[PDB]
């Protein structure tokens, strides 16, 4: 009974109040039930450089596959929670610091430690002259473990501070998945009434 509840931000693709959708594509499948995403948004969430945003996780050209999945659990997340309403700030609105649990964090920077990119900070600086974004001047491409020295960097870093790396660790009560299992229930919702209240 908090209006911070189960509302979805305003911003471009987001639905104006969230509702199941019968269909979502693989890695937003978790937010079947109740999504602020509609199916395309789940579609362009997969796609090789998603429109949602223009930004290629490509841009040093050496990603791998399990480090491309946890981006695309981000992006669902981001657009399909119907759970980040006390996250949700002016910018016309996006969230911030939304806590994620330690391992969340932990596996998305250990699957990510091969792949290469050439900025610690994505949020601004690239070169967007020909359309997509392209490492500037200087910015060599490295692996990520360069680049994002811990996971708490990757996950900070990455989404210019829409998330937080908690401290806390998964089933603590206190924070955030990004993904999870469809089938053991959602673990934000709770987390989300205690942090309305
Ligand atoms: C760039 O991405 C935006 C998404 O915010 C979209 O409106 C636009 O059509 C895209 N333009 C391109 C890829 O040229
Ligand atoms: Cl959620």
């Amino acid at each position: 009974g908090d209006e911070l509840l189960n509302i979805c931000m305003n911003a471009k693709h987001h639905k104006r109040v969230p509702s199941p959708e019968d269909k979502l594509y693989e890695e937003c499948i978790p937010w079947k039930d109740n999504a602020c995403c509609t199916l395309t948004t789940s579609w362009e969430a997969h796609l090789d450089v998603s429109p949602l945003y223009n930004f290629s996780l490509f841009h040093c050209g050496l990603l791998m596959p399990g480090c491309r999945k946890h981006f695309i659990q981000a992006i669902c997340f981001y657009e399909c929670s119907p759970n980040l309403g006390p996250w949700i700030q002016p910018v016309g609105e996006r969230v911030v610091n939304v806590p994620l649990c330690q391992e969340d964090c932990e596996e998305w920077w250990e699957d990510c430690r091969m792949s290469y990119t050439c900025k610690s900070n994505w949020r601004g600086g690239w070169d967007w002259s020909q359309g997509k974004n392209r490492c500037p001047k200087g910015a060599q491409c490295l692996p990520f473990s360069h680049y994002f020295p811990t996971p708490a960097d990757l996950c900070e870093k990455t989404w210019s501070n829409s998330f937080k790396a908690s401290p806390e660790r998964r089933n603590s009560g206190r924070c955030l998945q990004k993904w999870f299992e469809p089938a053991q229930g959602n673990p934000n919702v709770a987390v989300a009434r205690l942090f309305a209240s």
